[PDB]
Order: C-alpha cells, then structure tokens, then sequence
C-alpha cells in the first residue's frame, strides 16, 4: 500500500485535471492524499476515498497566490510532507509527490526531503515547446511589444505559429520569462511528467519532450478516462441536459469562455449579437461577474433569441459536449475545454485571453484542424462566419469530418494495446517500482 500526494493548483483548470488523475491512481491501487489551500477548496464529501489536507491558509486577480505561495510555501510545505512521512504506518510509505507544474517550488522541497516529484502537465506539449523556445523568441523581439508583429507572419523554424500567438500568448512580458524559465527548468529536473493527452493528438511535439525530459513522460487523456463533475468549483443547472434532448442532433452550439475570463459591456453586447446573428440555437454559459461594471447579465436587453438558447451560470461540460444535441463549442481555447471537446468529438470556435489560448488555439486551428480561430478580435459578422462556418455553411465539413477521426483514435488509446493503455500501465510501474 503505497500514498500518492497531489497538489492541485486551486483554479477550475488545474482542480479539473488534478483530480481526474487522482481518480484513476486510486483505481489501480494507491492510497490517495491531495494538498489543498482553503481558497477555491472542492467539495470533500464528493471523495469519500481520497484524504485531504488544507494549507499554505489555514488561519484573474486572484492568480497572484500562484507566485505568492512559490516563495512563501516552501518551509509549510516541508513541514506537513515530513508530518505525512512520518505518520505513516510500516504499511502506507508515500510513494511519490505529484503537483501541477505552475508549482516550481515543490521540487527543491520534494528535493530537500529526497522524496521524488512527478509534474501534472495541465497544457499542451506544444505549450511547452512555447516556453522551451523562449529565449529563442527574445532575441526576435516577439517578446518586445513595443513595435509591431507582422501580418500573418510566421515565426522562426518550423512557424506552425504565427508572432501574435506568442506576442499576445506571452503578454506578460511585464513579468517576463522569470517565471517561466523555473516551470520550464522545474519541469526538466522532475522524476517524471504526465500530460493531459494521448499520443496521436500531439505527436510532433513528443521529439521535443523525449529531447528536453530525462525523465520519463507518460501521455494519458483525463477526460476520456471520467469526466471531471464532481470537482467543479460552481454548482451545475442540469435543467439544460432535459432542453438539449429536445433540441435536433448536431444543432446547439456550446458556448464556454473559461472560470477566470472578464469582458467589456462593449463586447459581451458584441459576443451577444453575433450569437443571434448566426441564427443557430446555443446554450451560452456566463459566470456570475463575467461581464464588467455588472454583476451576470443586465448587460442583456429583452427580446434577444429566447426560442433558439438559453444562457446559464455554469454546467458539467463534458457531459454537455457527449449530448448530440451539441454541433460544435465556442471554447476560449483554455486546455481542457479543448481536450475535452477532441475526445467527445466536438468542432470549436476559438479565442484568447493571454497565456496560452493563442497557442492552444493555433495549433488546432491548423495543425489538427479541428476549429475557427477568431484571431481578429470580435465582429459581429465574424463570429457569425465562424459559426455558420462550422456549423451549418458546407465549407467546414473538413472541420467537422477531422474533429471526429480524431475521437476514434482516443478510444484507441484507452483500448488495450495502445499508447495511453501502455503509458499508464507504465505511469503505474513507473510509480511502484520505486
């Protein structure tokens, strides 16, 4: 009997994913402990099996905890691993650490205590080629933003991207690649890497992890394996999966924007009309404070749509995304959204709000090719051209036909005899034989 610690990093995101992979350790035998602050903490009684510790508080803004608890967390992260160490029985040695990346910090502790630190890759092997590349990406300027990227340009090598991608995917050059460069080292100097994937969606960029890794990584596609429900930070309406029954096969599009993202009146209008514009029945999701200077949807006049959608605080998404009442998603182009959305077979309309969106975007885009970029911003006749595009117009039939062949070769995966069936068989012995 051996004990998993995870540390999840507390934003939708990275819980999704976190504890996904929690579920499918327990599977196959280990004892489960996760590290949690008290900040966004998940609901415990939804994992009757796993123990939970709070730290680091026992007594978008809010992503600064990130950094703060990087330089601050190191001694109270030590103490409670020792106290765990040490309380375990003859019966119950912990075997292993496994913590999201963005926790850079966790290696020198895990370090200093010689227990061994695996990362949870909560992006994209492309993503990390991003980063990989960055000092490459100082010296062309793509990283300056004071003059200008070129239109439509690509960038260096082989430019599957473009400069906006990284210019706008790498906005915080305010900070610069401070943090960056420790995730991008933190990662190199683990005892192992899982990625939130399996190994047809992202095969070119495995080169570049068996290249910069030493240790072993292991590709496994969370979604596909259970779906992330009972993590979900907000409370689910479920009174939209009786709708969607009612709605046609293939005639609703999905419309989520993430758990952080924030938009102008002007826009949220702007996203609103070009909506109605596409004339396509849509379930639009909205947070509680999406839209600025407001607090849900006043911003919303009467008499839009009201037969064709239906907006809504939050629901379990990829149990949405599996109803065929679903056509394609409007994702922000976050990870798992989009990960989700390969695996149940869904064709997207993409955007960006920074950090990786770009990135995740592009490279769906065109690579795959499995989704619309709205690389220009919002214009209510785009966004209606990129509905009907995907959805309705016969122009996108590649999209709809590639978003699917895809879906099968996921299934493959976790079918005997296949990349993620091998790589967590591997992942499990990679953990016991230690």
């Amino acid at each position: 009997r051996r004990r998993i610690i995870l540390f999840p990093v507390p934003f939708q995101g990275h819980i999704n994913p976190m504890l996904q992979l929690a579920n499918v350790l327990y599977s196959k035998g280990f004892s489960i402990t996760i590290f949690h602050t008290n900040f966004n903490k998940p609901k415990t009684s939804n994992y009757p099996h796993f123990t939970f510790r709070f730290i680091l508080d026992n007594d978008p803004l809010a992503g600064m905890r990130i950094p703060i608890i990087n330089e601050h967390g190191a001694d109270e992260l030590r103490r409670e691993l020792e106290l765990l160490m040490l309380a375990s029985e003859e019966d119950e040695e912990v075997s292993c650490l496994i913590t999201d990346a963005l926790w850079y910090f966790a290696q020198s502790v895990a370090d200093s205590l010689n227990l061994r630190r695996l990362v949870l890759m909560t992006s994209s092997l492309f993503n990390f080629h991003a980063h990989v590349s960055l000092p490459q990406f100082d010296e062309l300027g793509y990283l300056d933003p004071d003059d200008k990227t070129r239109l439509e340009e690509q960038a260096s090598g082989f430019p599957m991207l473009k400069v906006k991608d990284i210019q706008f995917g790498f906005s915080n050059w305010k900070q610069g690649k401070e943090i960056f460069e420790n995730i991008t080292k933190q990662t190199k100097a683990s005892s192992g890497v899982i990625w939130n994937s399996f190994k047809e969606l992202e095969e070119s960029e495995l080169e570049t992890v068996i290249r910069e890794i030493p240790a072993p990584s292991f590709l496994i596609p969370l979604p596909k394996h259970l779906t992330a429900s009972s993590s979900s930070l907000l409370d689910h309406d479920r009174t939209v999966f009786p709708w969607l029954d009612q709605q046609p096969s293939r005639s609703v599009l999905y419309v989520s924007f993430g758990s952080a993202t924030e938009v102008d009146e002007k826009d949220f209008l702007e996203i609103a009309r070009g909506l109605v514009d596409s004339k396509q029945s849509f379930l639009w999701v909205v947070r509680p404070g999406f839209v600025k200077g407001s607090t849900w949807v006043e911003p919303l006049p009467d008499g839009f749509l009201g037969e064709r959608g239906r907006i809504v605080k939050w629901v379990p998404q990829q149990e949405v995304l599996a109803h065929g009442a679903i056509g394609a998603f409007w994702t922000h182009s976050g990870w798992n959204s989009t990960l989700e959305s390969v695996c149940e077979g869904v064709p997207m309309i993409f955007s960006d709000f920074g950090l990786d969106q770009p990135l995740n975007a592009r490279y769906m885009s065109d690579v795959l090719k499995v989704g619309v970029y709205l690389e220009n911003g919002w214009e209510r006749g785009e966004i209606a051209n990129a509905i009907r595009r995907v959805m309705v117009d016969e122009e996108g039939e590649y999209i709809r036909q590639n978003a699917r062949v895809l879906k099968q070769k996921a299934d493959v995966s976790l079918m005997k005899g296949g990349s993620s069936y091998e790589s967590l068989e591997s992942l499990v012995s990679y953990i016991s034989s230690l």
